[PDB]
């Protein structure tokens, strides 16, 4: 798989690490090392396809980047979400945040379904524009 898929592989694994929302998860998510890492991580992906993208074109460019701009969402999407957990813990006062992360992981399952497709699909979107 081309450097980009390998870079959102990376992120894959560290997303379902995230998932998981063990105590130490929750650490480093209000130190904010998670949000930090998956910002590097998604931006390494964007890279190595912007390049791929780029560089198919050297030798329907609306849609791939209709579909590249997905996956773009879908990243930003899950760092957007983490960052805001962060936010809504840090202002409730040590009160029970069960409920907080239990949406937090429903709407962390919802954007893994959207990372699988919107990305297999980019990369059919990339294949026939070889």
């Amino acid at each position: 798989g081309q450097r980009w898929e390998l870079a959102l592989g990376r992120f894959w694994d560290y997303l379902r690490w995230v998932q998981t929302l063990s105590e130490q998860v929750q650490e480093e998510l209000l130190s904010s090392q998670v949000t930090q890492e998956l910002r590097a991580l998604m931006d390494e992906t964007m890279k190595e396809l912007k390049a791929y993208k780029s560089e198919l074109e050297e030798q329907l460019s609306k849609e791939l980047q209709a579909a590249q701009a997905r996956l773009g969402a879908d990243m930003e999407d899950v760092c957007g979400r983490l960052v805001q957990y962060r936010g809504e813990v840090q202002a409730m006062l040590g009160q029970s945040t069960e409920e907080l992360r239990v949406r937090l992981a429903s709407h962390l399952r919802k954007l893994r379904k959207r990372l699988l497709r919107d990305a297999d699909d980019l990369q059919k979107r990339l294949a026939v524009y070889q």
